[PDB]
């Protein structure tokens, strides 16, 4: 059972009798032996027994005949009119019980309880005794039992004007699956419907009163909404399978592929807590290795143009890294993922993701060409003289080297040891490159300190890897 | 003219004689009619009029027979023993004059003057005989003259085994342009030499030592450096051209499209094979709304056994575009190396720019959430989004809620209290929650009906869609 519409309204009067019908609630059937069991919620209130609901129709009716007194006593706290009454009814699919009211979906029944007797039948404009002043709109939802979805007289002036006859029908200019039960006067749903096929129903009803005057019609139009089931299963465009390389960029976070699967069915904002029509992933492997350096990211959002202007779900899954891999790991794997929609019926809900990882290790090595640089320019302390840098070091993410300066000669005299401060080295950790700069220039006034041999020294910090190269610095 | 090696040492020994060779400077010509003019540029000491160096041959020589005097009055007091000096060395294209000295390239010759007589041939090793103690690399610059590249006889040892003949030979793993002159036992290179094929070439130097009754060899392993020159142009890989689309990331600092620039030199940062680059437009707009980002780095990998230059371009926006901007536009952007020489040193960069408007709109005519009536204070309830709002940026858009029915009694109103609204910027979305749980307890505030308005900041495009929330 469900409830094609959450809010019903309607006005009563002082002097509407008992036992007059006010409005007729629906409910709609989820499968073809479900009955429905009226009944109503408000017990907590003393107006309640002003009302009694059919069991079996689901008709509400006055229990009693509304007084002056009756108005003046609802303790609302506005003491004007009109004063709303709202009213909770209950349906279950076996026979009711007090505890349903807090535990099962109810409807709200929202009167008005407008202080003065009802208005003649000269004074109802047929518009009015057609249909409500505003018309909320029904919703279903797709792949359900036709049935009726509401009932389009109104109860209360069909008894203000009880000498007119009146009809309803849906005017159809394209079938539509919307008809009236001349017999019941209810609106029906008269088969399935495919929300991705149509998410809204564009109705106009028509209402036809016999007058002592004529036959009249009042057109009113409405529409349907068409709620949403996990009624399609994911799957991928082209290939189910990304191939990754894992070489200068090891950073964790930094994304190595993306794979895109399309699922017709809506899905609630990201993110969310609704289970229908979420797809849970596993990935398909027992290895220690795999699962304490890799990820899955996933993602989705709502797209339409793609689907043909028809709104589904786009999900993206994305292999990240968990933390910096060293450069010395080096493996081949073929990454399986199983992307599950967890509330489509049966076993076709699933797809199989592949993320083929190739993983090179990365060389920590100064190319075999030794630096030499020459400053034909006067040294001015904080100068930048020139850059060191390891192989494709600048390509490197997630990868920390250091650069150092030594000197070559160990038998040195202390005097000589002095002419390599006119030369320093600083991180440039944006590149993680070294970058030579002038120190001392004093030291530079002797002669002997004009040609400058240094090794230069890298280390990879997670492996504690050394690269050395040669270094000459002229100072002319 | 340019020097190969820039530090000569070598030692020196009481008892050395006048006229006795010690090293050769070289000079390596950059044009084949080009010849050097050597000559010594040390002014202040004393030590200088102790050497001659010969202005055609580069050949130093001793200018005085050392003597033990000479030694301990050199900084006199210093306990230090070798004592190193250092020379200086000049060379020019044209006859020598003295302002040479202050003005052009000069080589550094450290003597390490030790306070002893040469060894006895007994007792130095054959590697002594054939070459110098410290090993020293040299660089020969690509697209210049073959020739002598380093004297690879040692001087000074010539006399300490006298009947020892001494020659010189080159053996690499691959062919090599690489020589020893038997004439004058110089390394020679043989040929102009390409940084582009080869930055450094490892030869084993063979030192033939012919004693009184053997052919005996000693090896010493070199390394020759190709320094680089600017005579490549930068080209395209591919396409010139890159399709640029702006539609929903249209956020000041976003990049749209790599354009890849090649070029095979390599380019050091601290003008030479510097690309430069310039936006082919005079229109206002563009300008002020694009720039074209430029980065690079060198790398060994594309290009394979030799390091070179890769350059990207990207189109980069300077401030958010308004959602209404609508236009198509192709943009060039010209690269100019402006050390190569020519005019074929640019590259002209396209890039095809479609800029889209967005539309603000509710794609779901309604939202509907269903929510405990025993949900907690400042839980989530659902989002609300407009169409394709997480896809935005650079984009302000805000969420509000209004109710519907405006002719509500202040109890009616009450009701609204359950329900908040939190915007999400981080993806454009708008968070309801619960807020005052105490109004559920009314059965008329159970079924609520809002106006959900969104609101581009920039424009103040609109959108509404209805939003219902039920507590069950
Ligand atoms: C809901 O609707 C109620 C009924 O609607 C009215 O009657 C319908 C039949 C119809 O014609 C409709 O159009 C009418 O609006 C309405 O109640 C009405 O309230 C008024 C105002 O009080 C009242 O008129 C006064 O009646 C006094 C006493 O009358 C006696 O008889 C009536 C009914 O027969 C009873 O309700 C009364 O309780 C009495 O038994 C008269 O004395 C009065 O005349 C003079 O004095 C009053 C001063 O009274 C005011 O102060 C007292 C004390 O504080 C209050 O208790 C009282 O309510 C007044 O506010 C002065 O106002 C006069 O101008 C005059 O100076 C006057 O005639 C109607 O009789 C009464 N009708 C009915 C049927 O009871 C109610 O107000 C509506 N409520 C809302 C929220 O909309
Ligand atoms: C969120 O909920 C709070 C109430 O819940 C309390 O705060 C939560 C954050 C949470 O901690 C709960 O656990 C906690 O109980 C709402 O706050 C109330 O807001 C209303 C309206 O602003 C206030 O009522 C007004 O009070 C005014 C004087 O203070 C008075 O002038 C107003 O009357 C005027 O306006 C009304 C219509 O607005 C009109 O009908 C009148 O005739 C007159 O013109 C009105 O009485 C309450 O005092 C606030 N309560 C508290 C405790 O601060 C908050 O609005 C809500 N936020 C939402 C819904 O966005
Ligand atoms: C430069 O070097 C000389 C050293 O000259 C020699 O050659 C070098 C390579 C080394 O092998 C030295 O050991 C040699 O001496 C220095 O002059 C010498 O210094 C030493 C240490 O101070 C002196 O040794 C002294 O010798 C005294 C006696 O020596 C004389 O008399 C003996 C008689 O037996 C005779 O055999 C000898 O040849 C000397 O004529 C000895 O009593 C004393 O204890 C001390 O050991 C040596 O005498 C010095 N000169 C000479 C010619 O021997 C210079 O000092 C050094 N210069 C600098 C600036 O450091
Ligand atoms: C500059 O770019 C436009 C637009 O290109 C479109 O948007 C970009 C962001 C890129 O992603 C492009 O891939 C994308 O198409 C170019 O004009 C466009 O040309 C294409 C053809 O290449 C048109 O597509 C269709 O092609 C089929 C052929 O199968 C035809 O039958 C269709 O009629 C249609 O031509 C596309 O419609 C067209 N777009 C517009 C707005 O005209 C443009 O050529 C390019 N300029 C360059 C590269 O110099
Ligand atoms: C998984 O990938 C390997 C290697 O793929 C290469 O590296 C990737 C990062 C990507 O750039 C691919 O295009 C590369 O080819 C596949 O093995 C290679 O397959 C190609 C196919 O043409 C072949 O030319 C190579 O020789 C192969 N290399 C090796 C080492 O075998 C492999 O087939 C992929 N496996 C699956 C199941 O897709
Ligand atoms: C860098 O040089 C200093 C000496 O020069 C000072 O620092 C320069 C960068 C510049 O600011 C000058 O004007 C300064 O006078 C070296 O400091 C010496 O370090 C050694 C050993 O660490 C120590 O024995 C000396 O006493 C220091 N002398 C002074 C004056 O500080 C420093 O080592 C150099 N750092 C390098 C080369 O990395
Ligand atoms: C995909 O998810 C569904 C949802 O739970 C799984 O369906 C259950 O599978 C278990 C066995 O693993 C059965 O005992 C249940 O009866 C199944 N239905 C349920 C729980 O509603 C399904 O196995 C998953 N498919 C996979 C992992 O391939
Ligand atoms: C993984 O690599 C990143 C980038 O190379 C490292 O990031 C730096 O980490 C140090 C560690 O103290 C910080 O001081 C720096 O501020 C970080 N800089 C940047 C740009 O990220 C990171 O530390 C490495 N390891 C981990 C576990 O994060
Ligand atoms: C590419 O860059 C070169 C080098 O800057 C430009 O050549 C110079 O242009 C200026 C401007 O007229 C002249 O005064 C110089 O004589 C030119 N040569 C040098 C060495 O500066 C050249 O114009 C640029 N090419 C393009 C197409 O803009
Ligand atoms: C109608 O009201 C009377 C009270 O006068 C009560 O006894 C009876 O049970 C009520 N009927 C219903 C259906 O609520
Ligand atoms: C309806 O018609 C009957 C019979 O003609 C009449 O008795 C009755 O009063 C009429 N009712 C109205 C509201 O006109
Ligand atoms: C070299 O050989 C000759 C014999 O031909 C011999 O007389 C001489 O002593 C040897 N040594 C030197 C240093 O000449
Ligand atoms: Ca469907
Ligand atoms: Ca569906
Ligand atoms: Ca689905
Ligand atoms: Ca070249
Ligand atoms: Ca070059
Ligand atoms: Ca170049």
């Amino acid at each position: 059972l469900y409830f094609p519409q959450r809010l019903y309204t309607e006005n009563i009067y002082v002097g509407q009798q008992q036992g007059s019908p006010l409005l007729q609630v629906i409910s709609m059937r989820e499968f073809p032996t479900e009955r429905p069991y009226f009944f109503l919620c408000s017990h907590r209130d003393a107006f309640t027994s002003w009302f009694h609901i059919d069991e079996a129709s689901g008709v509400l009716y006055l229990n009693k005949t509304l007084e002056w007194s009756d108005f003046s006593s609802l303790r609302s706290g506005s003491v004007r009119s009109p004063k709303d009454l709202t009213l909770k009814v209950g349906v279950s699919s076996t026979p009711p019980m007090k505890v349903m009211c807090t535990i099962l979906p109810t409807v709200e029944v929202k009167l008005s309880f407008i202080n003065d007797t009802a208005p003649s039948c000269g004074q109802v404009e047929l518009s009015t005794l057609c249909f409500p002043e505003k018309i909320s709109n029904p919703h279903i939802t797709e792949n359900r039992e036709p049935g009726a979805l509401r009932q389009l007289r109104r109860f209360t002036h069909m008894s203000i004007c009880p000498n007119y006859t009146i009809s309803y029908g849906v005017v159809a200019g394209s079938s539509v699956p919307f008809a009236v039960d001349d017999s019941t006067s209810e609106l029906v749903v008269t088969a399935q419907v495919d929300r991705e096929e149509k998410e809204v129903y564009h109705l106009d009803i028509v209402c036809m009163v016999r007058t002592e005057r004529n036959l009249e019609e009042v057109f009113r139009s409405l529409h349907v909404n068409i709620y949403d089931e996990d009624d399609n299963s994911p799957y991928v465009q082209g290939t189910d399978t990304e191939d990754v390389l894992v070489e200068f960029d090891r950073s964790e976070g930094t994304v190595f592929g993306t794979l895109f699967v399309y699922d017709r069915d809506t899905t609630p904002v990201y993110p969310t807590n609704q289970v229908q029509n979420k797809l849970v992933g596993t990935l398909m492997t027992q290895d220690s290795w795999i699962k304490n350096n890799f990820a899955i990211e996933h993602k989705f959002r709502e797209e339409k143009a793609i689907f043909g202007n028809v709104r589904g779900t786009v999900h993206e899954y994305k292999l990240k890294l968990s933390q910096n891999l060293s450069v010395t790991e080096q493996r081949s794997f073929l990454l399986g993922y199983l992307v599950n929609d967890t509330t489509f019926p049966g076993p076709e809900g699933t797809v199989l993701l592949h993320f083929n990882v190739t993983v090179l290790p990365v060389p920590i090595r100064f190319s075999q060409v030794t630096y030499s640089f020459t400053v034909s320019q006067k040294a001015t302390t904080y100068s930048q003289i020139g850059k060191v840098c390891v192989e494709n070091c600048q390509k490197f993410k997630g990868i920390d080297v250091t650069y150092q300066l030594e000197i070559v000669d160990r038998q040195i005299t202390a005097e000589a040891q002095s002419c390599y401060w006119a030369v320093s080295l600083a991180q440039n950790p944006n590149d993680n490159t070294g970058v030579l700069y002038v120190n001392d220039t004093k030291v530079l006034r002797r002669p002997e300190c004009q040609e400058l041999e240094y090794v230069v020294i890298a280390q990879e910090q997670q492996n504690k890897l050394q690269a050395k190269t040669q270094l000459t610095v002229s100072f002319q």
